[PDB]
């Protein structure tokens, strides 16, 4: 079934197929003088997929208040309506990422939905950082390392019950972030409750099945504020490393300490096997959730510039996964997503295009000006054109904002749905 | 009225008294070997006041969850009767901030409660930062410096009504902090944003009773993660320079730049007379609303260098409204409301033992290492003795936490307050 | 001429076929859009940006200086790179001096100016370090210092820099000073600040009618705790302190973490302060890096704030350009060649954005599709529009591989003895 | 004995009195603590950290440096400054040295050394910075160059670190390098850590049976873009790959901005590679300023960490303790006494916290209880401990007091030529 009428799919893009065709012939011969075929990028960047954030399908909110639009999604099953959107003009995001028990829902059903709306679903995410009705124990002073012992099992079991969901749906893989810290010097013992971290963890590793991935998510702060147990990538490589082969780290953007240099710690997470995948998104002062590219998109590119260089490197098995966490506090959800997709694609469209020869050869001399020249070329030219023609040519739009809004989607839903 | 049975403060204050008397008498001799008199300090301190926020008594949270404890406060009557003991144990927080419409209700009840309790009120703080029930025009995309007209009117209306409630239990000022900001590039146009801001502060500064300030509080980021309009001190300034005497700077510790000198933005408003007060709080990251000087309390002490150097060097009309505003998370809210105002006389108590003389001397000279030493003679001093007895001399506890742990108070409104539930933070 | 006319010949020769279709394919975009692509490469070809005498030669850090070849043996043969640069870019007709590092016979530093084609901008004053035969010492402080005979010696310095100029062409001064402490207690802030605004009253003073005075802030760096003139917040009570004259410049890498510069210039320059910029990129701290290497967006952003003013209205607004970077680990004059590049090009998609439809945007608080108006000019490659504006102002279409093809740096490296001492 | 015995018997007999009466007043208060102040003051009393061969000159940035008199100039002045710190704080035993800027004849270090009372700890190679009549330029990098002679040439002067070290006393190498990039693209980083790993295990295998190797990270400067070795993720991944003899440092000023470094420190002990600390203190970026002089509680919860490591019996837990500072406006010699008495500070204060009730409070998630016991610990005033521990030993009751009445900063600006009057 398709969320926006095909004959609203197909005038947009007819009234914009002219300019498109002048500018993808364009981008294709200057591509040509520099020695690379249109048609090959294109090819790649069709086949780049990005899972998007059932969380991130409503309007977001921070401690001081929230603001939802219209149409506000009611549960998980107008969140997947809404992600069909999404992927039906962007054709980025055939997967869905379900939190639990924010999505909880008859797994059977969830699927079903899915299958009817051409969506599959991603990595699942346990929730042990708030708490739900009825629950017997408190996350307040943490979960996975909390001193008590029985508040530990009961976040042991919480993530056991996640991978069951996930494997009725067709998911493989269990990501865990936690909020786990201190917001006082003395009140945790930094040792200790890393140490009931990792004995927590390995009985999730026990029961996690042997065609699943198990990642745990580093963050600097927030909800703590004094202390994280998992605060960055030196402890988050501590941890996979100590769980097993099937356990790796997830890299969120923009849970870094200020200036950091995140493309490193990408390269280096892929050196020794430990980078599971990603959580996309920009920000300017903390973890500010914002629409990938946004704020810095010249860091995304070298992000990606990494990604492209493993495989040119000749890294065996490298498949990190690609999600999107954003919150979407003063824009259509939708289009944000939509917006966000074709940035992370624009980044990996653009790394495709460095000249892998002569960049080589310039970090061989040290010849610092025409390497950085190099990345730049690449980074400087402008992919729409492959953007918008690999969205044509599978069944998309090419403008895929301008198409939503052209359908009155919102509006729509707006009706179906209590204000 | 007595939150704290008064039998309960005396027995835990002569359980006590013995290692008090031995503690300050050995202080007051170090003191008068360094030609200071402990009587002089603790003068001080007995009359060093710094006022409570109203949403500070019940537990806060972030986007993600909040986590209640028992005994939560519903609503601005028992919040304040919590405010009362804090002031009965720590005597350093005779007045409390209260927010609108929080804690809208009669005036006239209002003050009534406060007199019985013994508390007063500080400056009013309007909420154009979250939209109330029945209301006009929705603060999503600003207030004071929307785009629409009317939300910007609707903004000021709401402030003005702060200042009539204010002027009917006691309150001399109106603190205004907004989210107004953009999360995007291009989304805002920075000047016309401001420009929208300031004509609608005029306004407001034309309600402003002749002894009335308006202060101004700026904030880097959140909810605006891309531009805040009052981003800075600097705008801060700007702000108050052009809307006239009346208007001054709020300064909350938490709402600066990582590694920025706060104590100097503190001397340069001094200096320019736009300190209007401060919010105490600490943090490590951002804006993290922690107990004040839990985290940086050498921090917290430098900034009451700067204030002592000003109450020292003879700053005529230097009366800035100093103000708590945390938020607390894992703690029970009195208890780390109590410890955090007892911080911040133990930071003014130190800033108050420095050799102004000395320092002054060792400034001229360029004598670095001395200038700083003497600093920390002063900082390095334990003036917890002095605290205690300037609590106990007044009617309060020698240790106001043990005091409250042994009274039974949290258990005592848990049983007549409802019980809470935790969910999320707003994500 | 530095570089040979036959040399810049050939090398655009060879690329003027590619450049005429990546030029003709923009300009047919552009059109789309509603935009000639002649009126932008003709605002192009006149901005112009100042090239600082001290980025000539190789730079170093407190643990080590690692020289090139033929580095220049004072100003006369920085002028003469300085010459290169613009020859090639066009894009450079000015040179910043510094103070005692430069000083040399006025009107033979003019002399060489006009028989190399170069202006001089900004006179910078130098009291952050000691010269030899000096009074007093700078050690703990110049314009601040407590000292009233080290204040006095300071304001003579910069009085000279401003005779200087006075001789050579210059129409301004920027003072920037390390003033302030290393440790809490060492300097009472308010006492500091206003022994530099004596100071500096007094420079005011000797300012020529046509004159401006630029105070730079800076968050730290000499000074590790506290500086005198830390932010824009310092700065603008500096300048409005001083007088109509006196006005602020900003250096993009000397904020703090996070800090939204593009918002500092836009408050400045609605109170009439923003007097100039000092150019360059940054990761970490005052970096001093290659503009835009790191941070392209950000430079782009700074300069839709430039254009906005001139969109609004502003009058009598012309900030003065100048690149203050250090090259560390390339040759200065290709990177010098290169910045001015990337100035140059986030000035030309600034100069895109379809300010009429991002107008609308704003007042209906339609964020994602006002975002998306400074994207749709941002990432526009412009490249075609710097070479097209170079190769008809004398310069060359590919700037850096024209400079290597004539085979400079060899040349000088021939002709200037390297320091062995 | 650099200081006169009888100037320290003098002023400590000037200090006698006010010290048993401050002394005694802490005893009885820690007794009512159940705390036995001899205990804490005979552990106080054998804490020593090194002193920086490099910090007793004053220090510079990349702006200018301010000499003060009787500059040390050579090893051997240096060694005689040192002395003086370790004479009147008895805390500074062994001299940290680096090569090539200390080098000199074996044979007269350890005579020298000797005659001082001085030993000598970690050594620190130099490829950060070329020296005279080198083959190949560390411009570009050492232990991870491209050109693999390059590498080979750090190599062998770490070896030859090996070597001087072996011959006067020392047990451990230290290694931090400038290597990195500037540039986006100028380096691949996985390549360049690859070579460094490479060439660390040629260095790791000339390590005596008794020696440590001792890596340092840091996030930026002189490299700002990327560090190879740029924070202790890194660092962790270096030693656990080179060996059981390959551990970590710590510099205290080498960390992104609100870093949570008393974490990284338990960590790193949790997982045997703590090898040892450089302190120091800052607030912007790697400052160097005198310990606990900006932040003295984070000093604290360092040492929180160092104490709590060995009330749970960690096993391989043996860090090496180093001063690495920069004295730009101070007389070093003082600012290293009174940075010196800082880390015996935090170290005394760390002594004081009653780990029952702190464990009891974490078990029960009692934050505000469990906080205030480590800040009854801290608010301590330990300053007698420290001073009865000096007295004791040979020390002095106040070191820069004494070490002002000495007048030895006059007497080496007699004996030492300053480069002008
Ligand atoms: C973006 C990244 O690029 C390369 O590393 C591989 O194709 C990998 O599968 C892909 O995820
Ligand atoms: C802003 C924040 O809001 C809620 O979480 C609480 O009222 C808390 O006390 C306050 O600090
Ligand atoms: C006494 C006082 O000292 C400083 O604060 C300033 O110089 C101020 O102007 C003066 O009034
Ligand atoms: C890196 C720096 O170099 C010099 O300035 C001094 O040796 C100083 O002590 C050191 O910290
Ligand atoms: C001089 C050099 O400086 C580095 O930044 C680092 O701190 C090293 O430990 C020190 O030896
Ligand atoms: C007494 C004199 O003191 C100097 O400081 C130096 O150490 C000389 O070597 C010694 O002869
Ligand atoms: C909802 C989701 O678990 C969450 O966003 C985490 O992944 C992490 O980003 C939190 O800061
Ligand atoms: C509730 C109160 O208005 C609020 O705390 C503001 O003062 C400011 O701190 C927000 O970040
Ligand atoms: C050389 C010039 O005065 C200097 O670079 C200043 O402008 C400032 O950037 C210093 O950090
Ligand atoms: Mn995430
Ligand atoms: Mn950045
Ligand atoms: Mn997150
Ligand atoms: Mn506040
Ligand atoms: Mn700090
Ligand atoms: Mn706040
Ligand atoms: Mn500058
Ligand atoms: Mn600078
Ligand atoms: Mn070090
Ligand atoms: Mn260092």
């Amino acid at each position: 079934e398709f969320r926006i009428a095909q004959d609203v799919v197909a005038r947009e893009n007819d009234r914009r197929a002219s300019a498109l065709k002048e500018d993808y012939e364009a981008l294709g011969a200057n591509l040509a003088r520099r020695g690379v075929d249109i048609e090959a990028v294109t090819a790649k960047v069709e086949k780049f997929f990005v899972a998007v954030p059932s969380w991130g399908v409503g309007t977001g909110g921070t401690r001081f208040a929230r603001f939802p639009g219209t149409g506000e999604p009611r549960g998980i099953f107008d969140k997947l309506d809404d992600c069909a959107v999404i992927q039906q003009l962007t054709r980025a995001t055939p997967n869905v990422s379900l939190n639990i028990p924010w999505d909880k829902a008859d797994p059977k059903e969830l699927k079903a939905r899915g299958d009817a709306l051409g969506l599959g679903f991603d990595a699942m995410n346990s929730n042990t950082f708030s708490d739900a009705p009825g629950q017997a124990h408190s996350y307040k002073y943490g979960s996975l390392s909390h001193t008590n012992a029985a508040t530990r099992a009961q976040a042991v079991e919480h993530n056991l019950e996640c991978i069951e969901i996930g494997k009725a749906i067709g998911s493989k893989a269990l990501t865990v972030w936690i909020g786990d810290g201190s917001n006082f010097p003395g009140q945790s013992n930094f040792t200790r409750a890393f140490e009931r971290y990792l004995s927590a963890m390995a009985e999730i590793y026990k029961g996690l099945p042997d065609d699943w991935k198990l990642f745990s998510e580093h963050k600097m702060y927030e909800p703590a504020f004094y202390s994280t147990v998992v605060q960055d990538w030196g402890t988050n490589y501590l941890i996979a490393q100590t769980l097993g082969p099937k356990a790796q780290c997830l890299v969120d953007l923009g849970h870094h300490a200020p200036n950091t240099n995140i493309e490193m710690i990408v390269a280096r997470l892929i050196q020794f096997g430990k980078l599971g995948g990603f959580h996309f998104n920009d920000s300017k002062y903390g973890d500010d959730d914002l629409d990938a590219g946004a704020i810095e998109p010249y860091r995304l590119f070298l992000v990606f510039n990494e990604l492209v260089d493993a495989e040119a490197r000749g890294v065996k098995g490298f498949h990190p996964a690609h999600m999107i966490d954003q919150s979407h506090n003063v824009t259509d959800p939708i289009e944000s997503l939509i917006n966000s997709a074709n940035e992370i694609r624009r980044a990996y469209a653009q790394a495709l295009l460095v000249d892998r020869a002569a960049l080589s050869g310039y970090q061989e001399d040290n010849d610092a000006l025409m390497a950085t020249e190099t990345l730049k070329r690449a980074y400087r030219t402008d992919v729409e054109p492959i953007l918008a023609e690999a969205r044509r040519r599978t069944g998309g739009a090419v403008d895929p904002v301008a198409t939503y809004r052209a359908s009155g989607y919102r509006a729509r839903v707006a009706a179906e749905r209590p204000a």
